[PDB]
């Protein structure tokens, strides 16, 4: 008979959906998505088979970086709604069985925060809240003010801004208006516990931890009392105001940042012990090399950090230039490097990167969602991947991403702009794809909404959405929660992923990631006994769900993906 | 289990002839030298040897600059010595491969002299191109393109006699054949046929990424500039200044290799006996490297391209997860049916124990022998030879002479990995009766020599013998593999095969002690017996491992023999 299995803790195999609240659902016609919008479509997550939602920032913000510049970490941004709307969202989401995670932005605060206003004024308790530094002594040319170091902002220009009021530079690794906290300040670290405790006390199930690689910079005590220059990249194409001019040796991935993360986890473990109910969790966001990335989980010496760091490998290391061997070899990187008992996770997109079908190909949407849902651990979905949304066209004139406005111009803005991945969600074929009742939206609705929208995918017989639902349904099967995984390339074109578990059904992904047809021998696929049944097929496959596979020779079209259901091992 | 063709699980040993054995006290290794020590391969459990170049050569690049592709270099001996070498090697059961250098000929070859003098049917044997006019001094002729030699400076050298530039991707004295000339491609089959007729069991194919460069026909009759790297540490004469877009890894090169395999398959069909093979040498990204095996349109190339990952991607800086991740690369990218191979060193790179650590020699030789497929050994790895010190004054490597100076030569020189083989503690470590060796003998030959290792109870060489012997087992020739990191410090590699003994490598690649749970290792039941251990291990061959908790010291490697799955 099929063996009994114990249910995993929710966070070990959740489908996690990232909401970009500004682009999800406008409830009031201002062209701006809001909490009442999210509340009205919470049923969408149940329908989709999502377990957990994480929202991009909803806290009081001047919106310079659309929420990542927070002026009050304890209240809701007025365009999105009120604290009461937030409490209603949690209550309704929890009533539906969903978990809700918030975007925690610990690195930096708005220059409109009381933190920064108090700090610029050298108020007791706040004077050393941020990184304040003197001009670099300029004995040659003493009438010329030099910044503390050559450090470059992620958004272009110096990371140092002169304060006329304080007569000192402050550090901003992001926008001039995003001021870096001093994470060597015990008062700063205590304020971070206070912010997390507040939202946990409201009933948040956890947090996405933003931009952790930038937390800590070089102590001038270690550099003869100056901020040390970052080494030069030596790349001819970058001048001193351009991101790439430096290698961030003193400004990114400092070992001390991880001690802050392990302190957060210690705080969270204590909170969970003292509140019970379902485990509250932290997922860390940082782009770094595999070694620095795995230190977020914990270290050799027994430190425990984030429940997991996000795996951005499907954003940074795979694309439409990748073959089946590339896919397998990148999937193996997380599984080879992850610490013993670490929980794997998979991310195909977010609000900072081109949409999944734009980075890959429109014909690859189903295969990519299948990989996400069938790999062991946690599937992460970015708003619109469940319906195969493409980047929207955004003109220079409609561009509002500070990164593009700062680093770019009319000819180069598209190199930097994150706006094409933030265009409003495609609910239906109504005005503005049902995002808003208005033709005025904060970013232009993508031109293809008549072809790519949720309502159409629910009506039509075969759709990206229906495939999404069938895969999130399959994750409730013991073979996907508890089963072994085997992954290998059959050719440069096609790989398999097999989930198997004695006495339970076997499930096999076959994915042709290439631009050409491929014929493979299913005899090489471990645990695949024929005949087998198509469980899911890409929307243009020759095979419909229910199709029986009887021959060992299988021809796949470019982009074609199948999930087969086979008799138990 | 069906017996494999010899090349599919051979131990292949690269001999550097100039540094192997001097039989005639001139400080220069020779064929009589190799003949005198053929029994060493049988003693070591080597199946096949491949020799670096032994053909007539001005020695500017110590034999990769060939003046006559059809006769032996006088310092190494005669055609008669070579025929005796094949004879005695075949008598001892050994296969013998030759270093084939198709990319280029010595400027002192008849091919070049004839080509340069424009002799009919040789005009287009090499790449000849016109100068460009000069912006900033009209009198100073500019080369056809910005292309950079692998040995530094322009890849274009002006011929006073021909009034044209010729292409050299290597030394000025190494002249790149035109592989779009069907007479050049015929001459290659003529050379391979000659040596195969002599009884060679195949070839190592030199420098294949550089075979073909952009046709000026495709660029409005000019040689297109390679793109600039835009790295400020490289000036216009230094390797790195360019990205070799038009000078390396051109898709056309692979068609030449598939033509060579077609020719060799025909040769093997018409002559029978044991399969004659080609193994290709090319440093390239993994995807371009896999095209040497063949392509998905059904082309068949080299029996294998060399896997250089333990040279290029792993070092003393690597942890156990890096070891596993890099070993997975070949096995993930290799075409179905392909034979995996593992290279730890060669005459172009720092020796295995210098690139890693002296306390990792046994573990690295275990990896080589226990992974599926072909173990490749470079002269000296069987006794753990370290790089020898070679002063600027003693440096003879044209790469170091051309790219380097007294302060920098050590960044470029391949001479430290070419110092004479350490046979014993006699004069010049038994390489020569002469104290004058073409390169200085490493200072540590009294501590590291084959005679010392044959007579001590535990040694690198005795470990090497124990591992080559293990490869006879079905578990290694035909078994599955499982590889995973237990920590940042320790990994395992398990070979298993139903009803045959299980063999487990545990390797601490770190500088610190590590305790691992052996219950995490698949297919491993305890008690298990130590088959091989690092010479510094507390555990001896025969020792029983009984606890599931195992402390491995820095660099410690155990091979366990455990019950069959
Ligand atoms: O291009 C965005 C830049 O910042 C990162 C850092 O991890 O993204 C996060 O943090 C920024 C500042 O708070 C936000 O602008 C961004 O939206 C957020 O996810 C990376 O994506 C990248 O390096
Ligand atoms: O540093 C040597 C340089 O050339 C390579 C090319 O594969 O090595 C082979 O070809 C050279 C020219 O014939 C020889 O000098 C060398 O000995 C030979 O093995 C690489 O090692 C490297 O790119
Ligand atoms: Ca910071
Ligand atoms: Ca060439
Ligand atoms: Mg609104
Ligand atoms: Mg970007
Ligand atoms: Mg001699
Ligand atoms: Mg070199």
């Amino acid at each position: 008979p099929p063996t009994e299995v114990i249910q995993l803790d929710w966070w070990k195999n959740c489908v996690l959906y990232q909401i970009y609240p500004r682009s999800f659902k406008d409830s009031d016609g201002d062209g701006i998505g809001d909490l009442k919008g999210i509340i009205s479509e919470l049923k969408h997550f149940v329908d989709a088979g999502v377990d957990a939602i994480w929202m991009s920032p909803i806290f009081e913000s001047p919106m310079v970086d659309f929420g990542y510049d927070i002026s009050n970490f304890y209240d809701i941004h007025y365009e999105y709604g009120t604290m009461e709307d937030f409490e209603e969202l949690l209550d309704k989401a929890h009533e539906l069985g969903l978990k809700v995670l918030l975007d925690f932005v610990p690195n930096h605060a708005s220059n409109e925060s009381e933190y920064f206003i108090k700090s610029e004024a050298r108020e007791p308790g706040y004077e050393n809240f941020f990184i304040w530094a003197d001009p670099l002594p300029n004995p040659e040319n003493p009438g010329v003010r030099l910044p503390p170091s050559n450090w470059v902002s992620q958004f272009g220009g110096s990371a140092w801004e002169w304060s006329e009021k304080r007569q000192q530079y402050y550090l901003h690794q992001f926008a001039i208006q995003q001021v870096d906290f001093d994470f060597r300040n015990p008062a700063v670290k205590q304020e971070m516990f206070n912010i997390m405790k507040f939202w946990l006390d409201k009933g948040a199930d956890g947090f996405r931890l933003n931009a952790l690689p930038y937390l800590i910079e070089a102590d001038p005590a270690d550099h003869e009392g100056r901020y040390p220059d970052d080494p030069l990249s030596g790349l001819t194409q970058f001048e001193s105001h351009q991101l790439g001019y430096t290698i961030p040796l003193y400004t990114k991935d400092l070992i001390e940042l991880y001690d802050v993360v392990y302190e957060w986890r210690e705080f969270l473990d204590e909170y969970n012990k003292n509140h019970g109910g379902d485990t509250r969790v932290v997922f860390s966001e940082g782009y770094a090399n595999v070694s620095m990335t795995m230190l977020y989980y914990g270290n050799e010496d027994g430190a425990i950090g984030a429940h997991f760091p996000f795996n951005f490998d499907f954003i940074t290391d795979l694309s439409s230039k990748s073959n089946a061997r590339d896919f397998v070899y990148i999937i193996l990187r997380w599984l080879t490097y992850m610490p013993y008992g670490g929980i794997p996770n998979w991310v195909f997109g977010n609000h900072d990167n081109n949409r999944m079908p734009t980075r890959f190909r429109h014909d690859m949407v189903d295969g990519l969602n299948i990989i996400n849902m069938l790999l062991p651990g946690v599937a992460v979905t970015y708003q619109g991947e469940e319906i195969g949304m493409r980047d929207g066209y955004v003109s220079w004139e409609d561009t509002v991403d500070i990164e593009a406005c700062n680093r770019g111009d009319p000819d180069t803005y598209h190199l930097y702009s994150r706006d094409p991945a933030r265009t409003p969600y495609h609910w239906d074929n109504s005005t503005s794809a049902g995002f808003s009742t208005s033709t005025n939206t904060w970013l232009p609705v993508a031109e293809d909404y008549q072809e790519i929208n949720l309502a159409k995918q629910k009506e039509t017989a075969r759709s990206h959405f229906k495939n999404y639902q069938a895969l999130t349904k399959l994750r409730k099967q013991a073979t996907l929660s508890h089963g072994e995984y085997d992954i290998r390339a059959l050719s440069d074109r096609t790989f398999y992923l097999v989930r198997s578990l004695p006495t339970h059904d076997t499930y096999v992904l076959l994915f042709n990631v290439s631009e050409r047809r491929d014929t493979v021998d299913l005899g090489r696929v471990p645990h695949l006994t024929l005949p087998a049944t198509v469980y899911v097929s890409s929307i243009h496959s020759a095979r419909l769900a229910g199709h029986e596979i009887t021959s060992s020779q299988l021809s796949l079209e470019a982009g074609e993906a199948l999930v087969l259901k086979a008799q138990p091992i």
